[PDB]
RNA sequence: AUCGCUGUGAAGAUGCAGUGUAUCCGCGGCUAGACGGAAAGACCCCGUGAACCUUUACUGUAGCUUUGCACUGGACUUUG
């Protein structure tokens, strides 16, 4: 009922409609940009923004690589 | 035009019967009667009357409480 828009979900898909409860659709999901209600209105408009939802999602786990690189330091004084 | 007694009588009589007493009218007192006056008896009964209190009367209800379904999600584990 719902395009995901995130691969790293435990349950989750790139842009596979899932049918979710309502509470997760409802206050998590939407207000946090990463999933849509799958309406029936804009559907043609999904087909022709394919080659988006590339180019965020390959950054997003290349930007990982040196960003755990800095957390693990441990240099942090209590 | 309002006596006494004895009877009689819705059964305790100024008014009925019989019979005694008694000229007409105040004033001051006293309360024995007028089943005196005051209150459509309070007790008792009755009303398929009422009111309010009680409870283990009947029937319900406020409140308190149990679970289901909503609001209400993900993730693991035990489990049919």
């Amino acid at each position: 009922e719902v395009i995901l828009l995130e691969k790293v979900a435990n349950l989750g898909n790139l842009g596979d409609k899932v049918n979710i409860k309502g509470g997760y659709a409802r206050n998590f999901l939407l207000p946090q940009g990463k999933a849509t209600v799958a309406t029936a209105e804009n559907v043609a408009a999904f087909e022709a923004r394919r080659a988006e939802l590339e180019k965020a999602a390959a950054e997003k786990k290349a930007a990982a690589e040196a960003r755990a690189a800095q957390l693990s330091e441990l240099v942090v004084t209590l």
